[PDB]
């Protein structure tokens, strides 16, 4: 019966318990008999995705992994995507794969050839949308329902870049949805956090097999205060980044100096029907392709004033990455082609400030 | 050099870069490149400079210092030996992902020497042990965990302390600690602690927390520790003389039976315990005369000591596991605080006269 | 020379000395020093900040707004000064004459020769006064400061520096730090008196120092300074028409409310507290304010969740004066939850 | 029950949250002052045995918040000459400057604090021991005198001796005065004042010297480090002052220093007086270097244990050379006093 900005600011209060509206911080370990603050942010963003449980883990990997350690055993199948989000790929391609479960890597994008990837021993599709590095969109719906055929399968989605604010996966048919908090729930570049949302069911074996054995990636107190702070702000946040970045998309795809822009608002993108079905808006991540390669990238990151050189997003400054020259230094021609970092690729993430002054200091840099 | 109060206090230190002897908390999460955590590693330093190993790493929990080191050094086929009384990831959580495991008496140095297969890849320790307090020789273990050359020898020291027992200095690979009790000491953070060599840490850094766990330990949870950490070696001192005074008062005690206690020289692994350990410990372990409501009586009647399950903190805490391994229906677990020793006692008194 | 959410979010940071966009937390009280030949790093970041945004010279902090105000007033004063204010420092030596600063002429006719400092607030039934019209008259005495309480404004719809004030103090408290979790004060103006304030007024006269901790929340709090501002008046907006169709509406946006011209002249936004004054009594405001859902019981003012008051049930007030703070909420759920309270 | 019991457990919630540590407060806005610092103020009162404590964000904070409450335009103070710094600015050229009579005599003379009593005499402010050769005042009789002026409150600023050593509203005195910024945070992290009091008086303080006149508000955040910090007072200055007490001895036998003050030392001017107030001598030591102003340089700047800093009461060794710096002080912290000797001793060989 309540809107977004206000679920957030009020979801999961305890004011007629201290009679203050801010959430006191339990900064405790030793409970006496005869955490309160994460709670609160596990019920705030299980109301913002509209699920009925809310875990906190001290990482985004701590999200995913506590997660994957609950619902899999030795034998299990997983079905994912070639190119996730690193840290979770070396998860998927080295970590699991040494305790007995076999990963099969295709593009989700393709509805079939995640089908026919199928057996019947896979426990987890696993996926991301958008998705680094050139923003794939994939159908969570379609791919909800190709994978419940197996009634032993569950869908895990990663819903980092797309926040409850754009895209919502357990209506969609996921069963879990996984967050890193470091970016833009958090949203103030302070936090290391993750957070998941499930059914109750499954929630209560992530939080008492994964996350209390299998992990022990515990959120500290204060940094759930920091999120439940940084969320008082959310809807406004991915107001204001939604709004800079289709402007400075529309910026980069006249501009000479810039071949080609990957961004799911644009007709010319590949998942662009998809991700106006599913998404709300089309994101504050920008990536684009410089005319003159590596040493153009390596140029224009170096005159830049105003945006950081940094390999987090969601912050509230804005940031700016050359995957080629920096990410991917120590990696093959083919290491980085093929998927899909090119000598030109400039990831933008798209913060707060005014977008005019973003702007100038990207024009005056592109020189 | 060095006492252990003056490396608790200053190893690590980064004064000539802030100007500052505190630490400045770092929290954030976006480092920013010149071209195309601090807070954490003062304080991954400080608990290496303590148990005098090459490289300390800091995770968000106890078990997460634990897991995070055995989703490195292991994998599908391993075999892990380790004792029978952490233990759902032991029993439950590897068997899952193919790993044996053996339980076995690590009292009894040849029930290790015949664990050992050739696939056993972990020996995990811990000394003193819960709740009977259980003393293990690590240096004669590691001797038998080591003609394996594979073998690594995991010590959990959260109980002994670098303040009493380095369990590198003994021949063990691998240091953890839920540093959560003693090494924080004020009840208000939940933090782990791992100190190894060099390569294994690297290796647990960049595998186990980055890929397999994601345990990291807020910026603001490192700076309460390091602080914690300056009152460390004046808190073990307080907390071990308390409960040198506080074990004499339990074990010449009408109802009390038995005291758990490695100072004891009746208690089992004492002469262990004496070449192994600085001090003793404060942990105090005992059996009511009167079993159960023994028990869950006294429990309700103490006044300055707190009912919980952790430990290590500023104040007394107890509990009776009772509210058929180890624990003995009449068994109470004493977690000595830093109150004066007067006022516990008295306390513990007083409860033990209601019964 | 940016946008406000650029220098809010940008000025005074040293993100080239730590690698990071975030100011490390300087919990420190004693600083180390090389060889043998009061502030803060983690505060001056802040106090840089607000000035940058009052575009004034000096920024200070103070552990509340009342230490901002009170640091301030010992620097400037002595016994035997003489302040003028708008209808304590008495006991000290300190006369104090109060005038409706709404009315030019009584102000400019109460200026006695050691008249110190005139203070003005506004927006305050938000009463406004012309802070450039009331900085020249003061001006006529050479030694009188004028110091304004810029709190309900904010450098988002007013900054009195550039009107001829001397003096800018924040309750930080409000809407800068804006998520009611801190107690702040601020002050910019010159560099000297700002010396002056923080080595005389908060170094010996009142010790009101800032924690670190709480100068990194505000900082914080600053990161979203120009869309909260933005958002809390859209939703005053849309709120205040709503209440305006209780009998009379207080809300400078309003062409009928009386300081309107003033307003629209130096405010660039008319702000984002809304007073009303309910038809029914004492007992129409109570029994609506003790019945809202979403709206909070609250003294205070600037925070995320929308607040209320009846200043009667918690001179100037009258038994159906209802003060509204709008918050950050969804507009919708704020408007039906006063409806549904109004019935 | 004992000191450590009480800095632990006094004004204990644990019955109320189900935990033994504080939650950290950090909010302004209350529905329809802190629990938090509220829970330090009791805290600070069971120490020093008086009924009520507050706090404010600073020593001065608490000084001048007292200050505001109990004069007037009129008034008179009779205080010390030898003041911590910041006290002295204050009285010096602050209270005079807003109708006050400050005068300053030298309050190891029982005779000249009774001849410097007048009719309007407000406040007696006292230090003991105080700076910067740890001057010793007898708390008893200099309340005796100012009281028998019927309006004169004394105020005594009991941050060196702590209420581990000396506890001056058993000795008389009025109101109690703290920078906690000291030894009893301990940690060298925060800023704060404490005060401890009479309830009516604690009340006038809180509601007009707090609320009205200073605004000096001490963060919850920084209100919890020093609960924290009290967690451990008892054995920290039990080890801050069994290290000094040796330093002492190696202090006052090297053959480069002139005089050591100290107040153990029975060489001490006020000695038995110490003894009779102080349950232990205290954790400052000076002293003074024959070579003067260039030994002390030299000295200071061949530590590379003890820091060079200003303040005080920090679990690290502490030194500063005042013709160096503030225009030799030491602070004996938690070290290994080997260590603390060894590197004095190295740097002394300079």
């Amino acid at each position: 019966k309540s809107g977004l900005g206000t679920t957030a600011i009020h979801a999961g209060t305890l004011k007629n318990l201290y009679g203050t509206l801010a959430m006191p911080i339990y900064q405790t370990s030793t409970f006496i008999f005869d955490n309160p603050t994460t709670t609160v942010l596990e019920n705030k963003i299980a109301a913002l995705e509209e699920g009925e449980a809310g875990i906190a883990m001290s990482s985004g990997m701590g999200a995913i992994s506590s997660t994957l350690w609950t619902v899999l055993k030795a034998g299990d199948h997983v079905v994912t995507d070639k190119t996730l989000y690193g840290c979770t790929f070396a998860l998927m391609n080295h970590g699991l794969t040494r305790f007995g479960v076999e990963v099969t890597f295709v593009d989700t994008s393709n509805l079939e050839e995640v089908k026919n990837a199928m057996k019947k021993n896979t426990r987890v599709v696993y996926l991301e949308t958008p998705a680094n590095p050139n923003l794939k969109i994939v159908d969570l719906e379609a791919l909800s329902k190709i994978a419940h055929t197996n009634p032993n399968t569950l869908v895990i989605v990663d819903n980092t870049f797309a926040t409850p604010y754009m895209q919502k996966p357990l209506k969609l048919g996921v069963d879990i949805v996984v967050h890193s908090a470091t970016k833009y729930l958090n949203g103030h570049g302070d936090v290391i956090a993750g957070l998941v949302v499930t059914r109750q069911e499954l929630a209560d074996q992530i939080r008492f097999v994964g996350l209390k054995d299998m992990t022990g990636a515990v959120l500290g107190p204060q940094e759930a205060y920091y999120i439940i702070r940084g969320l008082k702000t959310f809807e406004i946040r991915m107001e204001r980044h939604c709004k800079n970045a289709r402007t400075i998309v529309d910026f980069l795809n006249k501009h000479p100096k810039v071949e080609k822009v990957y961004y799911p608002g644009l007709e010319t993108h590949p998942g662009y029907e998809i991700a106006k079905k599913q998404m709300k808006d089309f994101g504050a991540m920008i990536s684009f392709e410089l005319k003159g390669g590596f040493e153009a990238g390596k140029t224009l990151l170096n005159n830049l004033k105003l945006c950081s050189l940094a390999v987090s997003l969601g912050d509230t400054e804005t940031l700016i990455q050359h995957p080629a020259s920096m990410t991917h230094s120590p990696y093959t021609k083919e290491e980085r082609e093929v998927a899909g970092i090119t000598d030109g690729l400039v990831r933008l993430s798209v913060g707060l400030e005014n977008v005019e002054d973003i702007i100038a200091d990207l024009e005056q840099g592109l020189e």
